[PDB]
């Protein structure tokens, strides 16, 4: 069958991918009491977008729901599927002659039929007759609630829509679940993220040098997952945090754009990925910008290295995430405990939450089509309102086929520190004299992609993680562009 | 006074750039008849956006018009000046304490005035109190048509702004024709997106070698416009056509997204470029993938060389644009006649308007923080309905400060070529016999980025040009 390629050693990935997710989700909705028979999915594809008012184009990334049941990379299109049959149809748009001129070739319906193998295509502007001679029970479009943004998933609409019979609630909650739980194909391309990103992360570790801007290595980073990789996206803004700016969860936006100067002595945080083919990839290192660990780095290190293979140590079907999140918590309370930061009891530090001050995030999620991906509080599950848990972006136990990050961390962040400071319930654990010397530290996260097995689970990533390791990584005097 | 600065040897942008902006505009506002005393210009920032509804965020890029008024960098914002003081006053987002966890330190308003040095700073949310207190006769937003995209201008708007007495038609022709001309400080920045826009072209030429990937020069070229010039974002989507792709003007987007092989004996045509705090550049080269012009190559590209040139060389104040379009025009007719691809009178093929059979685009447009820069059809300046000339991005006269790009080109396009051939008032000039081998070898354009002075004008690029030139630079020679 046809596979999406970008060449040179990039992955081919068989658009039998995609239809086997189409075959998933009828194979789902069949079994779904509510759904009439000779019901159709309708999926509405992403359209081309300008920056404000002007002409400058922004490229084009599919929406997601809709790649993953078609894993189309043109504007403009629809996307049908006829649950009982499972016959797909793909609506893309009927181009002007002058699309030749500026754009490119004007594309038969028959080639994107063998491009993407589905079986029919038609032209957009006749959705609605093609629709209409279907005879179809009822419109199943997507209507739902993103738990990361809080966004509302834009439901499908064309002219003469009000002609139909639809459902708005059924299939969000039936492909979110489809979603969840990662085809083997799926994860072949999740392999192969995690393989491209890991040899950039290596790329990374090996040119800094002390002097230079964090987005030097940010730009380095997607160079090499773009032409390497065929990467030319990336899963999300890139976050460089050197110094301080390691204590920054969300580093490298608009407001703070990775513009420090890595100073010797400073810990890099360098949490950063790109997509392929729409595919994630979410992967952090960290390491000392000078190539050499401090005592209290090691430390510090250290610790988040001990939760992060206690968690993988302990993943597997059953588990409830949110015991591996305080599983982390109570690991990096007796670490810091260890190094003098905190005295007393670790049973009362973490009655107390004193684990979320130095870990505000969540422990993970899910990865898949969207970094964050759907399906983290599906009905039923609901969010822990506790410092740190209350962060956690799934709630759930996990099962095989789910695609996890592990990215535990320890970071020292003043407004949060001096919260605790003044809370008697916690003020006596901290040490003030000790923590003083870690102000302004940053911190360490250590970020792995795992996939849920039968028996326990798979690490996709593969990067340098013990202190002697990375050493010896950044030492390494052997990719030099220019 | 402050700077906007990506350290190593990026270029320091002072502030006062904005400050001159805010008070030009002010000085061309008291001069509008329709404009009374106590007016205060509304702008509203640039929020930021996720990915459709996950929140996956996409990369904050300023609004234009916003930008060229405040140079503000965050998300959130709104803008105010005072017509008759020009007292400028920026309104920043109240940010949550849990801002200070994930986002970043939470700058004081203080903070805010000094690195943007404007005379006061409040927050979004008292943006109807702070005005009310100032009562004014009228509050000017913007509202308009770009001319470029169709799309109208985004008005400013607020909780409360119903109170108020609002004009959105005064405006847009009073900024725009502001942005159209440009002042020194903007050349100084203008003039370094060109610098490392120009370097990072001739990393490309350098680097290029038969059986790449397109995309892998889009991604050398933006990582040296980064990393050596902090130009995050780019200009537009790279065009990176080899083959028979430099035929296709934008190509490179997401239907065709540089994933062609290039091949020996094929023509590459890149046309990319970045921006550095919001300002343009836009520069295309075109050059042989395996380093050496072939006779038919060096025919075409110097056809397109001779016409760039030649609009270089006329271009001062009073040149009507769509003249020096019609100049390009008969100069490459006049050279492709000379190579054999037509014959007869050149006058009747201008006549015919053969030249945009082979340059179906305009020959250049206004450039600034946009690409496709504002203010090239102002009231008054009409769309002159012609093939080539019709795609124009303006039909004005040139006058100095303006910058606009000078890119000529010639295509061999299957489609506009059969059109050609069909057509008797245009057939009999094409001898078939020559096209056909010109068939599938795409286009040549070359891009340079002027600026329209008292004289003449001033190239902002630098790069090869000359074929020697070419072949030198990719043979690695220092330049
Ligand atoms: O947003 C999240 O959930 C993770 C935590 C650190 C940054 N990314
Ligand atoms: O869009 C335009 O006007 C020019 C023509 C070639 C590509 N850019
Ligand atoms: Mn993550
Ligand atoms: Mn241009
Ligand atoms: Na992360
Ligand atoms: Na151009």
């Amino acid at each position: 069958g046809p596979s999406f390629w970008l060449g040179n050693e990039t992955l081919k990935v068989p658009l039998a991918l995609f239809a086997l997710n189409r075959q998933r989700l009828c194979e789902r909705l069949r079994k779904n009491p509510a759904v009439q028979a000779g019901s159709i999915v309708v999926l509405q594809g992403g359209e081309e977008t300008q920056r404000y008012c002007t002409d400058t184009g922004v490229l084009f990334r599919q929406e997601s729901f809709f790649h993953w049941a078609f894993g189309v990379t043109e504007p403009g299109c629809y996307g049908v599927i006829d649950v009982d049959t499972g016959k797909s149809t793909l609506f893309v748009p009927r181009l002007p002659a002058s699309h030749a001129t500026w754009m490119g070739k004007i594309h038969s319906k028959e080639h994107f039929k063998e491009k993407y193998a589905v079986d029919d295509v038609q032209y957009v502007d006749e959705i609605a007759s093609v629709l209409t001679s279907q005879k179809p029970s009822v419109l199943l479009t997507l209507r739902g609630v993103n738990t990361d943004s809080g966004s509302v998933c834009r439901e499908a609409s064309f002219d003469g829509i009000s002609k139909f019979e639809v459902n708005n609630t059924i299939l969000h909650p039936e492909i979110v679940e489809c979603r969840v739980f990662k085809t083997d194909m799926e994860l072949e391309v999740l392999r192969y993220t995690n393989k491209i990103s890991s040899e950039a992360h290596r790329e990374v570790m090996k040119a800094v040098k002390v002097g230079m801007k964090e987005y030097e290595l940010e730009s380095l980073f997607e160079h090499y997952c773009y032409s390497r990789g065929g990467m030319r996206h990336s899963s999300y803004t890139c976050i460089c945090g050197s110094g301080e700016n390691s204590a920054v969860l969300h580093y490298g936006h608009a407001g703070a754009p990775n513009d420090r100067t890595i100073q010797n002595g400073d810990m890099c945080l360098f949490d950063m990925d790109g997509e392929y083919y729409c595919f994630a990839s979410d992967i952090t290192c960290s390491f000392p910008a000078n190539g050499k660990f401090t005592a209290d780095q090691k430390a510090v290190y250290e610790a988040v290295l001990r939760s992060s293979r206690a968690v993988m140590g302990a993943m597997k079907p059953g588990v409830w995430w949110p015991d591996m999140h305080r599983l982390a918590d109570r690991i990096h309370l007796e670490e810091l405990a260890h190094m003098g930061i905190l005295s007393g009891s670790v049973d009362a530090m973490v009655q107390a939450h004193l684990g979320a001050v130095f870990m505000p995030h969540g422990l993970g999620h899910f990865l898949g089509i969207d970094v964050h991906d759907v399906g983290g509080y599906p009905e039923g599950v609901e969010r822990i309102d506790e410092p740190g848990l209350r962060s956690l972006r799934t709630a759930r136990h996990l099962q095989p086929g789910m695609v996890l990050t592990v990215e535990p961390g320890i970071y020292f962040i003043d407004h949060l520190l001096d919260e605790a400071l003044a809370d008697p319930a916690r003020a006596s654990f901290l040490n003030r004299e000790v923590l003083q010397r870690f102000r302004g530290f940053g911190g360490v996260r250590i970020e792995e992609d795992v996939v849920v097995t039968d028996s326990g689970i798979e690490l996709l990533t593969c990067v340098p993680r013990t202190v002697e390791e990375i050493e010896a990584c950044m030492a390494g005097c052997d990719f030099t562009p220019f």
